[PDB]
């Protein structure tokens, strides 16, 4: 789900 990168919103 939560990467870092912009592509991962909602963590």
């Amino acid at each position: 789900v939560c990467c870092g990168y912009k592509l991962c919103h909602p963590c």
